[PDB]
């Protein structure tokens, strides 16, 4: 038995073998009062003490959120899907401890991605064990709201200021500030790492002053708040919040008012009716996303991006291959994940209106040319890898590539990774590549369990990685010192040095996509 005293109680978590030793999990500790009722799209609410034994022995519920239904009973997109119960009573979170209980550990928080309006901490590919295990630092993950429940705007109105998901997330960093040392953690030594929305959401806690003694440092996996579809503005944001108020038979005038008609909707009928407060969507799509409220965001983060303001610290910035491919059989004519998915010129252009909805016709032709003067006009792939490349340079890889210059401009060391590496266990089809969120299960060291049919040659790979991620959160530095490892070079705004990530070499290389993000980052945004 083991529990565990807290700043609001006492918790017994339970013990696990893992890789003949043992870690303690703590599953489903509560962080903040259930934002029900009234507290329904309001800030996390401060937890009140309790008495008894908190039982934090299995992962607690998800936080409401539309399901992907795309491939029924397909592992490669339901492995996504939550695994336990939806309800709006979501806000808690997890901790991994060594055993033996450590004496000052190194504390990782992880914040999962789904594009703001999906995801859960719960998932297997999200299991802190291992890392806990095996480089002996303290994992914390939490559950945030996502959708319009977390992330509604009638921007000044505090029954709906926007941002709650992002103050739910910060109000579980303060948790980790106020009772991690119990635990044996350190909590002058956090470091955040997410994937996609949750690596936005990791860079916008380095823009929010509220955040900025929470953590220590900051890792970023495919996702940063410049990318498109990261931040809405103050604009669509209230059309947002008006329509949804349409659908629900809302509206009103009172801009109260609407917000308490809204909280007596069914979660499920709010749920509903998101996809739609968009006129166009795109497999994309962040309908209800982080905003500049002014509160957690005081000015729009490309401009504090720009001008230094943010904490100053060390960061891991990377992503993957083939980041766009995910995309493509969510919408995308002549694609799926059932066939080669071969397409036509006239394929890709029909791809461009589906993910590029209101761009203009110019615009799209300007997609279109950077991306079709082929090496082989011949070679039939052409335009299949070409919509890819398109959606992920311009959705993850160019944005995080200019936070990473922008970032390292004002002094701090940076370190850029590109994963190039495909699970041998991924169960999407090869054409697909390197895909989004598939880098995930090796920075969390699932390949280090022989019993998975992960080969050797990943085993090692997570290895590496896991030891680099930890000593860049121990020490500020991703290297892996021993086995002779290349070393990972700093990246600098001038020479632009990244490190790849794979089974076979790992190589220093220089300016990764220079020519495509060129298009995307000075070009493009003028359309
Ligand atoms: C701001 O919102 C209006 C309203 O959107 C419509 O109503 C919602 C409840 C939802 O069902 C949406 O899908 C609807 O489109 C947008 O106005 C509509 O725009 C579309 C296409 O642009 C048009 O076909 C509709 O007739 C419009 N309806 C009205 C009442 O104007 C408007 O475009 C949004 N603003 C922006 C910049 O997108
Ligand atoms: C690749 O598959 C797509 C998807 O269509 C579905 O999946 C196939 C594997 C098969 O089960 C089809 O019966 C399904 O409809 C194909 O796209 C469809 O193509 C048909 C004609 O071929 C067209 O009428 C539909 O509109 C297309 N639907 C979509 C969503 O694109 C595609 O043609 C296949 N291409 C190759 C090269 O295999
Ligand atoms: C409910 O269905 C909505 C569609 N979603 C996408 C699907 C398809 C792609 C695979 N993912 C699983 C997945 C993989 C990796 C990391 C996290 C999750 C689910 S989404 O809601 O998750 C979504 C939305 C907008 C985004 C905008 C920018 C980047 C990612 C986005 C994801
Ligand atoms: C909390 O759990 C207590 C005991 O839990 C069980 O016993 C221990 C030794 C572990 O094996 C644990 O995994 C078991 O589930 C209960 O006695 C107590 O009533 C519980 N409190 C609740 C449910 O509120
Ligand atoms: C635990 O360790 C603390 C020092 O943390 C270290 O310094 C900061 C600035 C970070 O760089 C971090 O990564 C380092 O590991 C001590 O100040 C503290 O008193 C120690 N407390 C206990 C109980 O061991
Ligand atoms: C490093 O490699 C270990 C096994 O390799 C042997 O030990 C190291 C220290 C070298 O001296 C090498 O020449 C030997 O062949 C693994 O057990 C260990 O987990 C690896 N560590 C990392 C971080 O990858
Ligand atoms: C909106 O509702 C609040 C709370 O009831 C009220 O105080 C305010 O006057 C209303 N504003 C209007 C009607 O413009």
């Amino acid at each position: 038995d083991i529990i565990i005293a807290t700043k609001n109680g006492k918790v017994r978590g339970m013990q696990l073998t893992v890789f003949g030793g043992t870690v303690t999990a703590f599953l489903g500790i509560p962080y903040a009062q259930p934002p029900l009722g009234r507290l329904r799209f309001k800030k996390p609410q401060s937890l009140t003490k309790w008495s008894d034994i908190w039982n934090a022995t299995k992962y607690a519920n998800s936080c409401c959120q539309n399901i992907d239904q795309s491939f029924p009973g397909f592992h490669g997109s339901e492995m996504w899907n939550p695994n336990t119960d939806l309800s709006e009573d979501c806000l808690y979170l997890n901790v991994w401890i060594p055993a033996p209980k450590p004496k000052n550990a190194t504390v990782l928080i992880w914040i999962y991605g789904g594009g703001f309006q999906t995801g859960t901490s719960s998932l297997h590919v999200y299991d802190g064990k291992f890392l806990a295990r095996v480089e002996r630092v303290i994992v914390v993950s939490m559950n945030y709201r996502v959708g319009a429940l977390g992330f509604l705007a009638l921007p000044g109105n505090p029954e709906a200021p926007g941002n709650m998901g992002l103050f739910d997330q910060q109000l579980a960093l303060q948790w980790v500030q106020k009772n991690i040392a119990a635990f044996g953690g350190n909590p002058k030594s956090v470091t955040l790492f997410g994937e996609s929305a949750g690596a936005a959401s990791v860079s916008l806690h380095l823009l929010s002053p509220g955040s900025h003694s929470l953590f220590t440092r900051a890792i970023l996996q495919s996702g940063s708040f410049n990318a498109p579809w990261a931040v809405t503005s103050l604009y669509e944001a209230r059309n947002r919040t008006l329509n949804l108020a349409k659908l629900t038979g809302c509206s009103r005038e009172n801009e109260t008012e609407i917000i308490k008609c809204l909280r007596n909707k069914d979660p499920q009928e709010i749920l509903l009716n998101e996809a739609f407060v968009v006129p166009y969507g795109t497999p994309l799509s962040v309908n209800f996303g982080p905003t500049v409220d002014g509160d957690f965001l005081t000015d729009m983060p490309d401009i504090l991006l720009e001008l230094g303001q943010f904490k100053k610290t060390q960061i891991l910035v990377g992503v993957n291959k083939d980041e766009g491919t995910a995309f493509l059989v969510y919408g995308a004519p002549g694609f799926s994940k059932d066939n080669n998915s071969i397409i036509t010129r006239k394929e890709f252009q029909e791809g461009l209106k589906i993910f590029f909805p209101g761009v203009s016709e110019f615009g799209k032709e300007s997609i279109l040319f950077h991306y079709t003067d082929w090496v082989d006009d011949q070679r039939p792939e052409n335009y299949r890898e070409a919509l890819g490349d398109v959606v992920g340079d311009y959705n993850f890889i160019c944005p995080a590539l200019e936070f990473t210059k922008k970032f390292s401009e004002w002094g701090n060391n940076a370190f850029f990774y590109y994963f190039e590496h495909r699970s041998s266990k991924l169960p999407w089809p090869e054409w697909m590549g390197v895909m989004h969120g598939y880098e995930i299960e090796f920075v969390f060291g699932l390949p280090l369990e022989r019993r998975d049919q992960y080969t050797k040659a990943e085993e090692i790979l997570s290895r590496s990685i896991v030891k680099r991620w930890a000593n860049f959160a121990k020490y500020g530095n991703p290297q892996e010192t021993q086995n002779q490892s290349t070393s990972w070079p700093v990246f600098k705004s001038t020479e632009q040095k990244y490190l790849t990530l794979n089974t076979e070499s790992t190589r220093i290389m220089t300016k990764l996509r220079a020519q495509q993000c060129r298009f995307w980052t000075s070009f493009f945004p003028k359309v």
